[PDB]
């Protein structure tokens, strides 16, 4: 047993749970947003998976969403920095006198762990691996990932 992801198709699979239908999405694949535009309108929300590439395999996924008039609206679970990085890009592909805004919410998970985790067990592999006659790869990763989830 074992898991982390972001999902993926998964994202249209707990839409159609929803209702609502099966959903068009959108992307930012190495910097070429996919998303547009009138399916959008008629949906009122895309879903937009960002920051996934050749190289990077999961993503960040947010939300665009469509209000009254011009409004449009960015909500991604942090909530003032990602999203206010996704929207002069995202922006560009709506319809020309649009604006877009971004949901001011709190972020969710509190991403604040993760460089905490890079000094705590970053360097507490650096206090195993490197150097001493070392266990593998493999073992270092799995005592790290217990680790990681534990405190929590």
């Amino acid at each position: 047993v074992e898991g982390v992801e972001l999902t993926q198709e998964g994202m249209h699979a707990i839409f159609a749970r929803m209702g609502y239908g099966d959903i068009t999405s959108g992307s930012i694949y190495n910097g070429v947003p996919t998303i547009d535009t009138g399916a959008l309108n008629r949906q009122g929300f895309m879903p937009v998976l960002t920051g996934v590439g050749p190289h990077r395999d999961s993503g960040h996924w947010i939300m665009l969403i469509k209000g009254p008039g011009n409004q449009y609206y960015l909500f991604d679970p942090l909530g003032k920095t990602s999203g206010e990085g996704y929207q002069n890009i995202l922006a560009a592909q709506l319809p020309m006198g649009s604006t877009l805004s971004v949901i001011p919410n709190g972020s969710g998970l509190n991403m604040g762990l993760c460089g905490y985790w890079v000094a705590s067990a970053g360097l507490r592999a650096h206090q195993a691996l490197n150097q001493h006659n070392p266990p593998t790869l493999l073992n270092v990763g799995q005592t790290i990932t217990n680790e990681m989830r534990n405190e929590l």
